[PDB]
């Protein structure tokens, strides 16, 4: 199973200066629940943003750099390697990966951040005429999660 996993704001911002624009623990907890025990596929810049492989799952980085060899990371070098990997693979970012994979994945786990952030990287446009809402669940606000957000699970129609 091939999934996108992504947080994006009302204008589909995903990124600013190689970090997330928002502070939102609940969504990182969401990511953790989903991807633990499974595989993340991520491009190099995104990996460099996370810095270390995420515990307790397979971390796969897509890069052209054949020097690349990082303890705890699998390297692949073309998009097409993605479809080898076994099990539930989450496409994990960034803009270039989402743009490359969005027409190819079975389904997407999106967190809509109900906010307008300044960004420099974006999730590509998509339509609900294409994507059916398997679930929509409001995140809870609290001291430490103070931006409204909705967990969507969307499945390619038809
Ligand atoms: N909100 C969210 O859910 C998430 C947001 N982000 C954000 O996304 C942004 C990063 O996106 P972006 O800047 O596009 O970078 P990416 O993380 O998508 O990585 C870009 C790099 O990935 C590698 N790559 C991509 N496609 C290929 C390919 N087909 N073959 C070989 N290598 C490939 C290249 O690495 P190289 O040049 O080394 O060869 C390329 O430079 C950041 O701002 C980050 O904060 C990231 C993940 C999640
Ligand atoms: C671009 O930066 C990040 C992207 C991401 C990617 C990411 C974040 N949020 C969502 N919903 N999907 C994603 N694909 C993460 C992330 C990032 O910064 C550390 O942090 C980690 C937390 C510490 C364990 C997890 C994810």
């Amino acid at each position: 199973t091939l999934s996108i996993l992504v947080a994006h704001d009302l204008q589909r911002v995903i990124g600013f200066e190689n970090q997330l624009p928002w502070h939102l623990p609940n969504d990182l907890k969401h990511v953790k629940k989903l991807s633990t025990g499974h595989t993340l596929v991520m491009g190099r810049k995104t990996f460099e943003s996370i810095g270390k492989p995420l515990p307790n799952r397979r971390n796969v980085v897509l890069t052209s750099d054949t020097s690349f060899n990082v303890e705890g990371v699998d390297v692949i070098h073309s998009i097409e390697d993605i479809y080898q990997l076994p099990g539930h693979v989450f496409i994990f970012g960034g803009q270039t990966l989402f743009e490359e994979m969005i027409d190819k994945v079975d389904d997407m786990y999106i967190t809509v951040i109900e906010g307008k952030f300044r960004g420099d990287t974006f999730f590509p446009p998509y339509t609900f005429e294409d994507w059916e809402v398997a679930s929509s669940v409001e995140g809870k606000l609290d001291e430490k999660n103070t931006i409204p957000h909705t967990f969507l699970h969307l499945i390619r129609k038809k």
